[PDB]
């Protein structure tokens, strides 16, 4: 009984909060995955 | 019985908070995972 | 019975909190994974 | 009964807060994890 | 029975804290994980 | 790792509760919102 | 590692309440909003 | 690593409470908003 | 390591309360918001 | 390394609490926002 498994990530949690209350600003990204802009 | 496995990164937990009242800012980033701007 | 992993990163916790009442910044980052701007 | 592994690195807990009740502050950054700016 | 691990790290907590009530500053980093500014 | 929490708002491993009411007086008058194990 | 946290706002291993309540008397008059193991 | 919290407002091992109330007296008046355990 | 913490606002190991109340008196009047163990 | 640390508002390991309350008297009239094994 072997797993053999050469690369193992088993498990990872993220947790992103953004809030914005903000006005009157402008930016470019070019990539957000969980941007508030 | 062996796991046999080379590379192994069972856990990870990341929590992000952001939270912006900010008004009249203007920055370019190019990426962000978990940006308020 | 061996478990046989030659890297193991077990665990890892990581909390940020970023709070901006700011007004009138503005800032150029490439990237941010939790950036307030 | 053998755990075998070459590098360990079991925890670790980081714990950022950031609060900017700041105003009129410009700054370049390229990369900010847990930026406040 | 051996553990048989040749680095071992088995835990560290940081904790940083940042507040600034701070205005009219601009400062050019390249890197913050945890940064105000 | 194993993370047990138990959160109990009240917890009692083992209660008693004895209440005895004996009323031996006519005409009282009363109004109760909600009365457990209440005499008048 | 194993962390374990019990949080109870009220815990009691054992207990015992004993309320005992006698009226001998006539024409009392009263307003409860919650009587609990009361006599009036 | 082991770590154990317990957090109790209020925790008891062991309490008996015994509370006697006797009223002899005809023709008194109350407004009780919670009467636990309460003879008028 | 092994970090106990317990936190307990009010901690009995053991406790008897014996509260008694006795009225031997006609037409007294009260307005009480809580009375616990109480006689009028 | 273990580190144990105990903070308890109010502990009692063991308490007696005993309250008598006798009234041998007509008409006395009271408000009480709280009555604890309060006699009026």
């Amino acid at each position: 009984f072997r797993h053999d498994s050469g690369y193992e990530v088993h498990h990872q949690k993220l947790v992103f909060f953004a809030e914005d209350v903000g006005s009157n600003k402008g930016a470019i990204i070019g990539l957000m995955v969980g941007g508030v802009v």
